[PDB]
């Protein structure tokens, strides 16, 4: 299906991530992880239930992978100027996606 938050639009399908029309590539974690946390616009989301969903119940890296991603997501968002939306790092929480 599609999102779009202002300029930008995520399109599930096939797996493609806009800003104003521009494709802003990105590997399918990225892609998956934030199309997650979109869909649940203002909803905080614990580091556990995004590794669970995303990467799988039995993934098994043993890495900050999550939240390594969320800052992968941000530096790729403000590198074309999409500011108008984040995701909100929620300490201690979790992690969400909101409003500026």
């Amino acid at each position: 299906e599609q999102l779009s938050f202002d300029e930008l639009t995520l399109i599930n399908l096939s797996k493609v991530v806009t800003v104003n029309g521009h494709e802003v590539p990105m590997r399918i974690k990225e892609f998956e992880l934030l199309w997650y946390l979109a869909s649940r616009e203002n909803e905080v989301i614990s580091k556990s239930e995004l590794l669970e969903k995303v990467w799988g119940y039995d993934y098994y890296e043993d890495a900050n992978t999550v939240n390594v991603h969320i800052h992968r997501i941000r530096e790729k968002l403000e590198k074309e100027s999409f500011t108008t939306y984040t995701i909100t790092t929620v300490w201690g929480l979790g992690y969400k996606f909101e409003r500026s």
